């Protein structure tokens, strides 16, 4: 039984991580079929990081300026182009370990696993979530750029994040695998900051349902609420507003437990009002918001 | 920047997981060289699990009673043996994905990654600590038995755990890969209780060091304590004793942050007697104790495998 933050097994992604070097800059690349994807700022210099002109910098490159190492093997680059903030390096060998995969852009509240890598080698795997302010709370050091976030439902890897930068509060920003940033950020070192972050309300509700499924009922009550009254209260605690779409998505969990979604919304209002009074819920003394409805069902069933 | 509960990359282990079926029972096996390891209770049936005679059950089994499936391939079992609570199945072909590895037995308070599996198929990875009462706080459903726990060192996988059962409180119990149980548990279908658990003091201190390294500094204070002074208060709060080896282990972190271990113990002493007074540490309202000192050093310096 039990309930834990769980990442996807990382092996499918480990077989795709390579090292990419251009000049003095090394980061990680993602080798799928005969294309290596990585953040375009690997072509920057140290004088050209406030206002890089990427199209100008790329034109001055040849294939042989890019050193791509897969394990102890140099891959030969035969082409290069830029798609948004992602560089695509064509190589002369399709990766034999390429899994079934697709590229997907996720919405705020969505979770995914991150394979943190340095110098093309994996360091560790963890779980996290796209925050409402389009950042993620990762664990990343110098040289982590090009690490990716992913889901594996079925035997297919969905790549949804590539790492590009750290913001002044210590949270992180990056792109989908088509190189479009999440949020308003840009890949230069001009002043940028995360907007105020909020709690992912539908995820907290999912996690309360997970608590009921595992046998906890101490936080329930006999009250219900309207959707509108719930959001008026919730937003006073910096919670994201709950939409009718979120209510629908909670239907299965609602049905499994016999607790209406608006009844569970009433429990949450009380928890925000009272705190936990020294109790814990699923091993936590805070309300957890990085489990989706879909994660809860997958881990409980 | 940032700090997360982090597992080892699981790829080397994923290549070893297979499905093992005996009669009506199906669970996971670990395929290394030409031997599959899995829990011995795979040979039980309904009536048997109440009080099994595993030797008697095993002698009645032939090789062909064991269906081992590795992805889409059936593996031919040519031998079967038992070591403690682990069944070993010799197969006719070595696993070409066998990594460098060894079997190790860990100590309570040490951490490892679990690869939860169902029908030989990896489905999730998470980081666990062996608790002082020899349970682990895992997440496992029917069919999870045979999932394994491990650490990585350079390129060597150190297998330390194989999953066998769940206890009434929802925590879990298993064996090392030589089939010796962790904790005072037996592999039969009976409710068994774990002892009262305690907090892993040296890991709490490691995590406070990770907090400081990430700029979370409000719990620091001007005071220090002594081992004997601190331990007297640790006992009171169901905290493991802090030994002299624990202090030395924390040396690197202590010298990296400028906070001597006994300075940090004074901070932890206060957190125990006074609580956190509405504040959090690394996003937690509780004192986290499932990061060892090595875990904090590895994550904060970017060690790779
Ligand atoms: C690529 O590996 C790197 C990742 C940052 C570095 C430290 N931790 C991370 O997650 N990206 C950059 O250094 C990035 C490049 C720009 C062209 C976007 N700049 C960046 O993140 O600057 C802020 C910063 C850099 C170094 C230390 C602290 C903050
Ligand atoms: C092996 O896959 C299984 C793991 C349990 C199943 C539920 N969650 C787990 O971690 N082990 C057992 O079921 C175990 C087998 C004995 C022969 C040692 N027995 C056990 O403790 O089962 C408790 C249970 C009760 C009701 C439903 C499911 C399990």
């Amino acid at each position: 039984s039990g309930f834990r933050k769980m990442a996807f097994p990382s092996g499918k992604v480990e077989g795709c991580m390579v090292q990419v070097t251009c000049g003095t800059t090394t980061l990680n690349g993602l080798w799928l079929d005969d294309v290596v994807y990585c953040p375009r700022h690997v072509i920057c210099t140290s004088e050209d990081m406030l206002n890089p002109n990427y199209e100008d910098l790329l034109i001055r490159k040849s294939n042989h300026n890019f050193l791509v190492q897969a394990g102890n093997v140099q891959l030969r680059v035969i082409g290069h182009s830029m798609q948004n903030c992602v560089l695509k390096l064509k190589v002369d060998t399709a990766n034999p370990k390429t899994p079934k995969y697709k590229f997907v852009r996720i919405q705020p509240g969505q979770t995914f696993s991150v394979l943190a890598c340095y110098n093309g080698s994996p360091s560790g795997v963890y779980q996290c979530a796209m925050r409402p302010n389009f950042t993620i709370k990762g664990s990343f050091l110098n040289g982590s750029c090009g690490s990716v976030g992913f889901n594996i439902d079925y035997d297919c890897v969905s790549f949804c994040y590539m790492h590009h930068m750290v913001l002044p509060t210590g949270v992180h920003a990056g792109t989908d695998l088509e190189g479009n940033f999440y949020g308003p950020f840009v890949d230069r070192q001009t002043a940028q900051a995360a907007g105020t972050d909020t709690t992912i309300t539908v995820n907290v509700l999912a996690w309360l349902y997970a608590a009921v499924i595992n046998g906890d009922r101490w936080f329930l009550n006999r009250f219900t609420t309207t959707l509108n009254d719930f959001n008026l209260v919730a937003m006073k605690y910096n919670y994201e507003p709950l939409t009718q779409d979120h209510v629908d998505i909670l239907g299965p969990l609602s049905a499994q437990t016999g607790i209406a979604v608006l009844d569970m919304c009433a429990s949450l209002k009380e928890l925000l009002q009272n705190g936990m009074n020294g109790r814990t819920i699923l091993g936590s003394a805070l309300l957890e918001d990085e489990f989706t409805p879909f994660d809860v069902v997958r881990q409980c069933s």
